[PDB]
């Protein structure tokens, strides 16, 4: 059976990363911030919070709003996720040295949780007020959930496929998994991949709040997101979007690109357990991590580091601890970045994949914020307090989505 | 030499069961008979919303048998429409397959859709605007999320080897079958339910596509309106559908005694990077999606006896696809455009047309393309028309293209 280690798949490397977060618009600054213990989570000051008296009054808006970079035409003729895709795809391409690739070997794979949904409600209101001829001629292309990937594919010139996998909170990781598949199956030599997501707004907060999934520690915003802590009380929104450039090691060498890490293998499984709760036993989630190892050609004993999905729900973190045990990965050093950056839904697995890469590049794991009282059910080596330095070689990034979706990505130091 | 189905580098994958609901029939076998008899599912729309809004489009095909006549009280309150359609088709498919006892850890679901449970977005929005955040359902997130129908089916049927939802607008239903074939041939699953679901004809969808000037407005003769490849075409017509198939390795089928209907041999996915909604005129990357499906199957273009065209009956789309079929070397295939009779079901349609391609191979017959009356010289294809065309069809390609520049081609063969 082919694996990356045995040469049955070609070697695939990560050659550039870009992200915008609640800490910074610059991924390198976000990273320095994380290592210094910074949080992106603050009191929400939006008028919508008081207008509705929302139960949730905390979150991390982007440090640098996407629309501060957008012309007036884009603000009207693109949905928000498309604008985010255009901004991040252009940034990534510049970071990569604007390479001249063969468009016919270049794919784009970008996940998102929903798509241009503000344009659904806009079109509905316009039609209700004015009739069907008031709906924009650009409404379909702004709404369709493949819209952001399609904008990026047209902008950068990708003709080897433009794919949008949707798996709710695992979408951003799933996108990188399918990009890796598209390269190792021989359909592309280079891909832009990752995830984008909309901003914090009143209706998204109402819907998730009514699920009772969210922290309401509004008193102390930076202390609210507590993955694996005994006193955790649910997740916190933190806006983001993230893309990375991956390509065959061959392709990278031929253009002189310096790899940041290796993308070794990807596992996708599902729970068949519940529409929003993850299976308590962690078994299928663990098998996603095992599958990524099998395709990489690694054993769980090789794994140095897990970047946890770690949302800070009581049931979600308990299930993930079980998953990491099922996969034999519970001796590894664990980081839960949502402690600092909060949860960006369809973007978050992509953001956390970029963080995994930077851990491997720099030999360091940031502290998991708010990790103060260990939970006996969890029993994981959670990095906390100070950043932890080490010669990390191999890491798994976990992401799980409502609907029972498990995605694990195996990364290696270059 | 690289793996193909023909050289055994990929395992053999067979289609073992199919289910669809359409404007002609809730029964796929009765849909197929109807198509062969020249039936159309397109009629005048009778909905109050047409006259409320004075819509410029007044034709389309609603399902013959509405999904919600089969839904219980709780289903109507806990699922979006595409999830209800997914639960209904998933149970029908499983029964049609003999309710097999498969290993859940080797069983995947891959179901595409164009949008998701979007009616629950506008419902939630209205509820909150009237009554505040506490009026939003605690089920709103799971009903809205576009992976929702695939997740309902995966939970219903017990699939633990992955549940995926590729979105590529009007190619989503074919792209789902492509990713299901990949999940099997990469070794992640031995059996998969896959296809596509989509919402019903409603005013707001009509309004949005008719503002693109994309739709036929031949209201006085509804069965004559959808005219793919015809000189006098004037845009697409909505026809509701949902469709799923069961695929599995040949070994898995044989061990449980399943009778295959056809083989699924390979899949190509490319993109145009040309325009956000118009397909590239030159058909080059769409042709490459067909060629790639042939490479992975281990076929040559001369092997392809039949192409089931995406054929939406837009002036631009049909011309690009004819070019693409020529680029792929497949323009001596017999061509069927089923949207002529069933209309366009957006995220479902590639899956429905994949089911029809399987049936053409199983039965050795292509239905007539309806309304094909005046050949267009920029098209130059062998379009089946008038009576069905019979033959021992050995291999076929199904095409589907989506706004955003997405091209998907699926190669199938006779079992
Ligand atoms: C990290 C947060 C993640 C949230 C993810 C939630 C899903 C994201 C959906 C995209 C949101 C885009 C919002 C951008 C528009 C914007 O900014 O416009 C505001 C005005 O508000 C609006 O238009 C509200 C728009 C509401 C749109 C419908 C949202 C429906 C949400 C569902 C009921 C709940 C979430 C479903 C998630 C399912 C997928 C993942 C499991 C300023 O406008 P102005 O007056 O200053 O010009
Ligand atoms: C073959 C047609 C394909 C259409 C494809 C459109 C794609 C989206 C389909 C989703 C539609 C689901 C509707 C089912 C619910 C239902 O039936 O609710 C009616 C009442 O109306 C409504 O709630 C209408 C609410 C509409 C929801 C928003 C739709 C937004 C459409 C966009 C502006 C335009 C299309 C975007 C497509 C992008 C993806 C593909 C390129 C029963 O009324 P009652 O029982 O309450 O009396
Ligand atoms: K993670
Ligand atoms: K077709
Ligand atoms: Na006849």
């Amino acid at each position: 059976q082919p694996s990356t280690a045995n040469g049955g798949f070609p070697s695939v490397v990560v050659t550039a990363v870009t992200a915008t977060t609640s800490i910074s618009p610059d991924i390198e600054s976000t990273w320095k911030g994380l290592l210094a213990g910074e949080s992106g989570i603050h009191a929400l000051e939006d008028e919508f919070v008081t207008k509705w008296d929302l139960a949730v009054k905390i979150g991390g808006h982007l440090k640098d709003p996407v629309d501060s970079h957008m012309g007036r035409l884009d603000m009207r003729r693109m949905s928000y996720v498309q604008r985010m895709g255009k901004l991040l795809g252009g940034q990534l391409w510049e970071s990569a040295g604007s390479p001249e690739v063969d468009p016919d070997r270049f794919a784009v794979v970008v996940g998102t949780g929903l798509g241009g949904a503000e344009r659904i409600v806009e079109s509905y209101d316009l039609m209700n007020a004015g009739g069907p001829r008031k709906v924009s001629p650009l409404a379909v292309q702004m709404i369709m959930p493949n819209g952001a990937a399609a904008v990026i594919g047209l902008q950068l010139g990708a003709r080897a496929g433009v794919m949008t996998p949707v798996s709710a909170q695992s979408s951003g990781s799933e996108a990188i998994a399918h990009a890796w598949r598209q390269i190792v199956m021989g359909d592309a030599d280079v891909a832009v991949c990752g995830g984008v997501e909309g901003p914090i707004e009143a209706l998204p907060i109402a819907a998730f709040s009514m699920m009772r999934a969210m922290s309401t520690r509004n008193d102390e915003p930076e202390r609210a997101s507590r993955p694996f802590d005994k006193d955790r009380d649910g997740f916190v929104f933190g806006e983001a979007g993230a893309l990375m450039l991956i390509e065959t090691e061959e392709h990278a060498k031929a253009r002189g690109a310096k790899p940041l890490a290796r993308l070794l293998g990807a596992g996708i499984t599902s729970d068949a357990f519940h529409m929003v709760a993850p299976a308590a036993d962690g078994v299928r989630a663990g098998r996603a991590m095992t599958r990524s190892l099998e395709l990489a050609g690694l054993s769980p004993a090789d794994i140095d580091h897990v970047n946890a999905h770690g949302t800070a729900t009581p049931i979600g973190d308990a299930a993930e601890a079980n998953a990491i045990r099922v996969a034999g990965c519970d001796q590894a050093a664990v980081y839960a970045p949502k402690s600092a950056l909060g949860h960006s839904i369809g973007a978050v697995g992509a953001l956390e994949s970029v963080l995994t890469v930077l851990t491997l590049r720099d030999g360091v794991i940031p502290p998991t914020l708010n990790y103060e009282t260990p939970d006996p059910e969890i029993d994981l080596d959670v990095v906390a307090g100070e950043p932890r330095y080490g010669d990390y070689r191999y890491a798994v990034n976990n992401s799980f989505g409502f609907g029972g979706h498990n995605v694990a990505l195996a990364f290696g130091r270059y």
